[PDB]
C-alpha cells in the first residue's frame, strides 16, 4: 500500500500505526551498493559517499538542523582534488558556460525524436535557434568571440539561459538553485567547472546561498526585462 | 551549546537554524565500534547489530512506524541460537527468577560500599532481607522449595520484585517495560531465560506489548495491595 506513495529524496514509505503511508528517512544501508566510482558522490565536506542514495539517506536525518541545511552534494563521483579557480578563468567563465548552454540545447533538439527530450513549445524555441544562419557554431572559441556573439546574438541566449535553470530547479521546484541543484554544473563536461562554485557565489547577490531566477539570469547577462518564468517550466 | 542537552537513546543534539539545541537521529556510523562480541546486540528480527548505540541509531528513523514500534533489542550480545521454552519450564519460571531477584539484590548489598550500588533507603531495605535468619540461602532449589518459601517469606520478595522493575524501566522512565527494556532478563545468567519472552507475554495482560508495574508485580505473585511506586524509584 505504499507503491503509489513517492517520498522525496532521502526518505521511503513505511506504514504508521493506522496502516497509513508515512515518509521516514531511508536506511543508508538499504541503498543499492555503487557499481563503480562513477556512482559515488562527494559532499561539500569532502566526504565521498557511496551513492547519492546513501548521501541523501544520511543527510535526511539532519532536516531542520543548521548542519543539515549546509550539508550538500558538491558533485557526483568520488571526492577529487579540485584546482583553484584562477581569477582569470572566473571572468571568462560566464561566457564559456553560456555558450555551453546554447550548444547543449541545440544538440538536444537534434537528438530529440517525438519529444522524448524537448517538449513541443521547447522544441519550437530551440528550432528557431538551431536553423539561424547567424547562430555561432560550436567549438573552442576565444572569450573575445564568445563575447561579441553574445551582444550580436543576445536573443539566442535568453531561452537556453532560462531552460538550464528549469532543468536544475528540481530539489524541490521552488525557483531557487541550492548548492546541491548546481551539482550537474560541476561535472567535467562544463567549461572550467572548477569555477562553478566560485562563480555562483558571485551570482548569489543577497547571499542566501541560493541562486534565484533573477540572480541566475542576471548573472548570465540576460536583461532583467527579458526574464520570463514561462520559459522555465 | 548542546553539552547540557541530553537527547534520548538513539538521538543526538544538533543545533537548528536559530542555534537552538535540537534532537535528531544519530548516525549509526558515528557510534564507537564494538570492542568484542559482548558489545554487540541482537534485535527481535535476529539481526546482530554492532552495538546498542548502532541499534538505537538505526531504530531511531522508525519512530511512529508500525515497523519501528515492533523493532526491539531482544538481547545483548550477538544473535545466538535460542532453545524453545518448554511448557514445563514456563510454569516453573516465575519461581525460578523471583528467587534470582532476591539473591541479586542481596549480593548487591554485600558488594555495596558507600552506596555505589544501592541508595541509602534501598540498602536499609535489602539489609532487613539480608540479615534475616528465615531468609532462604541461594542455590539450585527444587521449584517446590522455592514455592513454599514464597508463601513463608512473601514480605521478603516485595522489594526485590519492585526494585528489578525500576532497574528496567529506563527507556524511558514511564512505568512500562518495553520488549527492549526486558533485554537484560534474556542474558544467560537469568534462570531459564529462553522463557523470558514467552513468560512476559503471559504477564502482558492487556496485550499492549508493555509490562506495566501492576502486570509485572502481579505476574510475580506480589499482591496488588502490596504494590508501591515508591519502592521502584
Ligand atoms: C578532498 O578529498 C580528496 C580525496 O581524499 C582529496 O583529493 C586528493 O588530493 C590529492 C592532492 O591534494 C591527490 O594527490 C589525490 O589524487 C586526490 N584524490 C583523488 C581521489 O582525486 C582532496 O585533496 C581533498 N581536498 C581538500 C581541500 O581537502
Ligand atoms: C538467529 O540467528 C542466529 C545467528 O545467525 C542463529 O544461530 C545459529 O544457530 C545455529 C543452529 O540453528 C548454530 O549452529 C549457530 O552456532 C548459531 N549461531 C550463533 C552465533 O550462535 C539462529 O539459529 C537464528 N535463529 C532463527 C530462529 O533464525
Ligand atoms: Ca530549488
Ligand atoms: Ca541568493
Ligand atoms: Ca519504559
Ligand atoms: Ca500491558
Amino acid at each position: 500500500p505504499c507503491q503509489n506513495h513517492h517520498c522525496k529524496h532521502g526518505k521511503v514509505c513505511e506504514l504508521d500505526e493506522n496502516n497509513t503511508p508515512m515518509c521516514v528517512c531511508q536506511d543508508p544501508t538499504s541503498c543499492p551498493a555503487p557499481i563503480g566510482e562513477f556512482e559515488k558522490v562527494c559532499s561539500n565536506d569532502n566526504k565521498t559517499f557511496d551513492s547519492s542514495c546513501h548521501f541523501f539517506a544520511t543527510k535526511c536525518t539532519l532536516e531542520g538542523t543548521k548542519k543539515g541545511h549546509k550539508l550538500h552534494l558538491d558533485y557526483i563521483g568520488p571526492c577529487k582534488y579540485i584546482p583553484p579557480c584562477l581569477d582569470s578563468e572566473l571572468t571568462e567563465f560566464p561566457l564559456r558556460m553560456r555558450d555551453w548552454l546554447k550548444n547543449v540545447l541545440v544538440t538536444l533538439y537534434e537528438r530529440d525524436e517525438d519529444n522524448n527530450l524537448l517538449t513541443e513549445k521547447q522544441k519550437l524555441r530551440v528550432k528557431k535557434i538551431h536553423e539561424n544562419e547567424k547562430r555561432l557554431e560550436a567549438g573552442d572559441h576565444p572569450v573575445e568571440l564568445l563575447a561579441r556573439d553574445f551582444e550580436k546574438n543576445y536573443n539566442m541566449y535568453i531561452f537556453p539561459v532560462h531552460w538550464q535553470f528549469g532543468q536544475l530547479d528540481q530539489h524541490p521546484i521552488d525557483g531557487y538553485l541550492s548548492h546541491t541543484e548546481l551539482a550537474p554544473l560541476r561535472a567535467p563536461l562544463i567549461p572550467m567547472e572548477h569555477c562553478t562554485t566560485r562563480f555562483f557565489e558571485t551570482c548569489d547577490l543577497d547571499n542566501d546561498k541560493y541562486i534565484a531566477l533573477d540572480e541566475w539570469a542576471g548573472c548570465f547577462g540576460i536583461k532583467q526585462k527579458d526574464i520570463d518564468k514561462d520559459l522555465v517550466i
